[PDB]
C-alpha cells in the first residue's frame, strides 16, 4: 500500500498528504515521534538517512524528501482525481515554468514561512519567548516575495499557469499556518495574492490536514 | 539562441554551463556584472524578479533558476551529447531516485558547500577575515553529509543510480571549488567519495568551467 511516514504538524508531511487527497489515493500515515527523537533513531533513519519526515512507500518504492514525493505522484497516478501537472503535462516549457515555481517556493517562500510559523507556533505551546525581532525580519523577506505573486498573480489565476499545479499546491500547509497567525496582513493586503490564498486554502483536499 | 545571463565564477552559473558543455550545445555567456549591483536593478529584475543569476533564454523560452534551467536542458536536449536523465529516463520510479538526489544536494549539500566557499575563497579576495568557527562548524555537517554519500556510493557507481545523471552534475562547481580548499581532505578521506569526485571533476565539461 500507499505509507506516509511522517507527523501531522509537520508542512512537508502535510504538503504529500494533501497531493494524496487530491488524487483521492488510500494511504497509511505511519506517526513518527517527533517529540521522542524517533526520527533520528533505527529504524527510521533507515528510510531517511538525513532524520526527517516524511518518508514515503508506494508498494515496493521507497521515497523521502516531499517535493520528489509530491512529483512522483503527480506522474504515477496522473490520471486519478485532480490532475497536479500542467494541462499540456507533455509540454516541456510548460513544464519549465512549473519547475521554476517549486523551485521558487522552496528557496524564497518556504525557509521565510517556516522561521516564522516556528517563532509564532512552535514556540506558543512550550511557552517559549517569540523573538519580535526575528519575525519583523523575517516578515520583510516574506512581503519582497509577495509582492513577486503579486504581479505574477495579476496576469495568471495560479502561480504556473490558468491551472492549480503542485506549485500552487506546495505552498498550502504553511500559509494555512501563517493564516492563523498576525502575518496574515501581508496576505490579506495584497489583492491578488489574498484571493489565491482563498482558492488554494479552500480546497477540501487542503481542508483535510487541518 | 541559448544565452546564460551569468557571472562565470558563480556556483550556480557554473552547474548551468557545464550542462551546456555536456550537451554540446552552443550558447552565449552574456555577462551581469554583480560586483556593479547590475543584478539588483532594470532591466535584469525582468529576468528574474528576485535578481540573481543566472537566467537564460532559449529562443522565446526565458527561465532562472539553474535547476530548472539543467532540467530543461536534460529533456529538451535529451537526445544529444551527453544523457544527464538516467539510462530509462521514461521510467518514473528511477526518475524519483534521480530527483531524491537533486533535492538532497540543493537542502543538505548545497547551503554547507556555499557558506564553506564564501567564507575560504570569497573573503580572501578582499581580505576580510575567514572565520574559523565557522568553518569548522559548517565543516561538520559536511562530513556527515558526505558520509550519507559514501554508503550510497559503496552501493551504485553514482548517486542516482550506475549512471552520471544531473544528480551528480548539480555538485560539481561547488566541489571544484572546497577541492583549492583544506576542506578537500572531507573529500579525499573517503574512498567511494574520493573517486566520485575525481570522475566527475576530469569530464571535459567540467574543466571548461574552472
Ligand atoms: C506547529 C508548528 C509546525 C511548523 C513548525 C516549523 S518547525 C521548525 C522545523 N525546522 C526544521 O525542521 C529544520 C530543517 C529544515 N526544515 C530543512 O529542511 O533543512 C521546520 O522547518 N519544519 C518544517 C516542517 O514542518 O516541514
Ligand atoms: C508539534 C509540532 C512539531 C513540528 C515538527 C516539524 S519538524 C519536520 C522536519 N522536516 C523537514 O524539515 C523536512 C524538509 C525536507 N526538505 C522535505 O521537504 O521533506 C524535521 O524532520 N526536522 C528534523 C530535523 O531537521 O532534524
Ligand atoms: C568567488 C568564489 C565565490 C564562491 C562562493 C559564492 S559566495 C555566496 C553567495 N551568496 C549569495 O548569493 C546570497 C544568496 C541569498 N542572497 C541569500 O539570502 O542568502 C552564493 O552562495 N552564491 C551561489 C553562486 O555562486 O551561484
Ligand atoms: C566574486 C563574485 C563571484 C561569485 C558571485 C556569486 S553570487 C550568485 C548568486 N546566485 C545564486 O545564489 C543562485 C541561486 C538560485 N537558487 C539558483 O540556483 O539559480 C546571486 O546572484 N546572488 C545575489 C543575491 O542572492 O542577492
Amino acid at each position: 500500500g500507499i505509507k506516509v511516514f511522517g507527523h501531522p504538524a509537520s508542512i512537508a508531511t502535510r504538503r504529500v498528504l494533501i497531493a494524496l487527497h487530491e488524487k483521492n489515493l488510500d494511504f497509511e500515515l505511519v506517526h513518527v515521534e517527533l517529540k521522542d527523537g524517533e526520527h533520528k533513531k533505527e529504524p527510521f533513519l533507515s528510510r531517511n538517512p538525513f532524520g526527517q519526515v516524511p518518508a514515503f512507500e508506494d508498494g515496493d518504492l521507497k521515497l523521502f524528501e516531499s517535493r520528489a514525493i509530491t512529483q512522483y505522484i503527480a506522474h504515477r497516478y496522473e490520471n486519478q482525481g485532480t490532475n497536479l501537472l500542467q494541462t499540456d503535462s507533455k509540454n516541456i516549457s510548460q513544464y519549465a515554468i512549473m519547475a521554476i515555481g517549486m523551485q521558487v517556493e522552496d528557496h524564497q517562500f518556504d525557509p521565510v514561512a517556516s522561521k516564522l510559523a516556528f517563532e509564532q507556533i512552535f514556540k506558543s505551546i512550550y511557552g517559549l519567548t517569540t523573538d519580535e525581532a526575528v519575525v519583523a525580519e523575517e516578515e520583510a523577506k516574506l512581503a519582497k516575495v509577495l509582492d513577486v505573486y503579486e504581479a505574477r498573480l495579476k496576469e495568471f489565476k495560479y502561480l504556473a499557469g490558468e491551472t492549480f499545479t503542485l506549485t500552487d499546491l506546495h505552498h498550502i500547509p504553511a500559509i494555512q499556518y501563517l493564516l492563523g497567525t498576525p502575518t496574515k496582513k501581508l496576505f490579506t493586503e495584497r489583492p491578488r495574492v489574498n484571493e489565491w490564498v482563498a482558492e488554494i486554502t479552500k480546497r477540501p483536499a487542503s481542508e483535510k490536514v487541518q
